[PDB]
């Protein structure tokens, strides 16, 4: 029926409302806000998330945390 563990579509989530200077290969993002993970190990301790617009920029991993997936789930309790 489904396809994959943990899955493909990795989260993270905003700590710290970060902003993007204008014209720069990163991106701007605010504290509780959301966004899809694409390269997560990028060199250095960085990643690439993309926004609503489609558009892709750099973001320090120290501002936001990668959130987990459904793990797989216990057995009959």
């Amino acid at each position: 029926g489904s396809s994959g563990s943990s899955g493909m579509a990795t989260k993270a989530r905003v700590m710290y409302d970060f902003a993007a200077e204008p014209g720069n290969n990163e991106l701007t993002v605010t504290e509780g806000e959301i966004i899809t993970v694409t390269n997560p190990n990028v060199g250095g301790g960085w990643l690439e998330g993309k926004n609503n617009k489609g558009e892709q920029g750099l973001v320090p991993t120290d501002y936001v945390e990668i959130l987990p997936n459904d793990g797989k789930d216990p057995f009959s309790c």
